[PDB]
């Protein structure tokens, strides 16, 4: 009956191989609540034990097939070995980690080399951080310390980040209702809209224009035939810096190195996460051209004006330029974009015979599924218990529209085992977004269920 | 030439195996020509091969002590095994990392009840992300939300990281004036002043104040006497929150698991990172009231507004866990307060030798030292007296910034010993350790810095 120490607490902890529901347990008391009893809600309350490739095992040992990835930060699947023995190894030679600010980093200006190499544009720096949000943020700086003007134009239904820093910058106001007011001076401007982004960059205090080559978390919309061309012309005409952020559309997702190669498309300032990591460490890093960096902090005041506790330890740099590595040598920049062409055609195929599936979109293994689904004792209420009831149920309609997505995942989480979800600014489309390493068996087996789930709830829709 | 495939070029970089000179090079050309010009003037442009422990090596083999520690991160050392074992398992064992966003992460959530058993107050939830600056973010987030309130009030000198809504909250100069204008409706209050204080926390904007323990950046201080007691229940009596930034004097540092035990303060909200990482894995947490999140996020539409692509990973989580279990089972906070203590001592006896040496503070292993033709002239164009003065000003105070520079090339060239200077002030070293250090390797360094006090004294007579 008498209490244990701290520490035989904490070694029963790690110690122990919990049971699912005591892990749900402790998930819902000591994180979040609401997410515990969504997922329980959707019927794809996992916990996973072991992950390998394109799988995901629970704790009954069953195995799921992963299209998340972990939104995207899983190109080369769950626990690649290379970039595990790559990790490993450095480790066992007791290669130093967090010194980059008090001595000169080995693999972090390895990395800092190749990447500028393979960037599109003329890069000549970078920045190493640790997140999407932080490198987005560390092109913010760049941009402000640069051009001395402290606004940034970006482009509604935008997304890049939760810092808000970041926020300020992300045309959502799902993401930035709870949090205003953000950051003055920045300014989005409709999509695909060029006259009026012309407008907006010759603003007096706008230095800088932020774009994604494709908006992900806004629904996976590849820009119309000649905007982004014009877009980077006009910036040029402008004087303003062209800012892209692929932390999404990176590392062969779309079937290119990057997505800027689509258009030919040269950055003055670029941003990657997500697979950089390889799936494992947390990385984040910003390329700018050397003149730029020049302007913002190629003085003595000025040169460690952005810095990073973190970010670019030698650790997280060993494993990015294995995964970088590994994204090369096992072509999956040519998988991406033939897969991905298969892939989209399949789905196509299978949309083309349902009006609720309204359109299938993306380039490489990037892609959405959109969906597009659906007398006194009055007279004498109030008129505000009227309004009331009124926008109640016009806001409860829509909703009706994103449910009924979220119907599909769990249909395929629940009958398929297939682990899809649904994209942080649209909630009406589904993501598409496996692991790179995805083969046509994977590819034609999520097609069937998806197949399967139309014809259910087609049928759902009949009995009405 | 011709240029070679994206795929022998990469695996040409990484199979070389570069001479020191190399590496300088390519990092001054792409990453930070103006650091590596810089190291060079200190002449502690080094490239380490391995590390361990309290030491660092470079291609040489030739040791050098580390006072500075990653400057935090590295409580428990370079490479500390068991840390090291425990990834290298995981990995092993093929666990899950980044899919706490597409399911319950079994990890993450015992590292979660961990960190709400340990912290001080009644902590119930925890949010993590992958540094201390995004924790804080995380805070002000949290604040923001649960109030409904934007405003959050902050003390001169703070240092809270350099994302910009972190730096909206940075009371340093030399960190936001390029980055202006930064977040609204956040008040800088002074340091030590409780009426001050208490007229911002009465806004009706303010929402929150942040804290932090011992002002790192700020040049060591630990607050007056019963300050921090005050401003508790200065935040209670206005309905302010109180949030404490423990990034950096969390986990052992001052001598208590967490710094808020000198004085028993307890937040509504504390941030950690660094240490957290037992040097390997980055990894930042946030940690609140239930009930504070309830208000925040507790709702169909709130719920996953605030979240992260890499935050609360397994793999990460791991790490923490084990070196939470490290620090404790190797009795290192006492170890701390203990070596502090004599650390101190052992610094105030020399500095009362020397006048430049003005002053020695810190708790535990959080340690800073302190330092200390006429007609020509007369008809110069007025702006031009003014700028030559203005100058000639500046480089006053640039003086003793050299000074104490001067005091960590000498540690460095001559000894082998890395420090530093905080990064909002100048003129203190920093004396930040692993908490792994020893008697001996702290009688080392003492002799070593009484040996450079002096070689600056004789320097310091013509
Ligand atoms: C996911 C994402 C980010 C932010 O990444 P985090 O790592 O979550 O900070 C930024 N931009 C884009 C385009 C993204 O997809
Ligand atoms: C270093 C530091 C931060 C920022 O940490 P990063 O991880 O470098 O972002 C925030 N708060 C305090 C008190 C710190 O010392
Ligand atoms: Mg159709
Ligand atoms: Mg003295």
């Amino acid at each position: 009956a008498l209490p244990a120490s701290r520490l035989a607490f904490i070694d029963a902890v790690i110690a122990q191989t919990p049971a699912r529901e005591d892990t749900l347990d402790r998930y819902h008391q000591y994180i979040n609540p609401m997410m515990v009893d969504f997922l329980k809600l959707q019927r794809c309350d996992n916990v996973f034990r072991s992950a390998a490739g394109t799988q995901l095992y629970d704790d009954a040992g069953e195995a799921f097939l992963d299209m998340v990835a972990g939104y995207g930060c899983l190109n080369l699947g769950h626990n690649p070995q290379p970039v595990v023995n790559a990790l490993k190894n450095y480790l066992d030679a007791q290669g130093p980690n967090f010194i980059q600010y008090i001595s000169i980093p080995e693999q972090t200006a390895k990395l800092a080399e190749v990447l500028c190499r393979l960037a599109p544009g003329n890069m000549g720096r970078v920045f190493f951080s640790n997140s999407g949000t932080e490198a987005v943020e560390a092109a913010m700086k760049i941009a402000k310390a640069s051009t001395g003007k402290p606004g940034i134009a970006y482009l509604r239904n935008s997304y890049h980040g939760k810092t808000l820093g970041a926020l300020s910058i992300t045309g959502r106001d799902k993401h930035r209702r709870y949090f205003t007011p953000l950051l003055d001076a920045m300014v989005e401007v409709p999509f695909g809209d060029l006259a009026a982004l012309r407008e907006a960059l010759n603003r007096e205090d706008v230095g800088a224009l932020m774009i994604e080559p494709i908006q992900g978390e806004g629904g996976v919309h590849i820009p119309p035939a000649g905007y982004l061309q014009a877009v980077q012309q006009l910036c040029r005409e402008t004087g303003v810096l062209l800012m892209v952020d692929e932390v999404q559309t990176g590392l062969g997702r779309t079937g290119k190195l990057f997505a800027c190669e689509w258009d030919g498309i040269e950055p003055d300032v670029l941003m990657l996460s997500k697979s950089l990591s390889g799936g494992l460490i947390p990385i984040g890093a910003t390329l700018c051209r050397a003149d730029l960096w020049q302007k913002a902090y190629g003085t003595a005041d000025r040169f460690l004006v952005h810095s990073s506790t973190y970010g670019g330890g030698n650790l997280a740099s060993v494993v990015a330029l294995s995964a970088l590595r590994e994204i090369l040598a096992q072509d999956l920049v040519g998988h991406a974009e033939r897969m991905g062409a298969y892939f989209k055609q399949a789905l196509s195929e299978i949309a083309a015979r349902y009006p609720f599936v309204s359109e299938v979109r993306g380039r490489g293994l990037m892609l959405g599924i959109q969906f597009d689904q659906a007398h006194t004792t009055w007279k004498f209420l109030p008129d505000p218990v009227q309004a009331h009831l009124r926008a109640a149920m016009d806001r409860m309609e829509q909703a009706l529209g994103e449910m009924f997505c979220m119907k599909f995942v769990t249909k395929l989480c629940q009958d398929h085992k297939i682990l899809t979800f649904i994209t942080a600014n649209s909630s009406t489309v589904i993501r598409i977004q496996p692991p790179l390493i995805i083969s046509k068996a994977e590819i034609d087996r999520f097609v069937g269920a998806f197949a399967t789930v139309c014809e259910e709830l087609s049928t759902f829709l009949d009995l009405e």
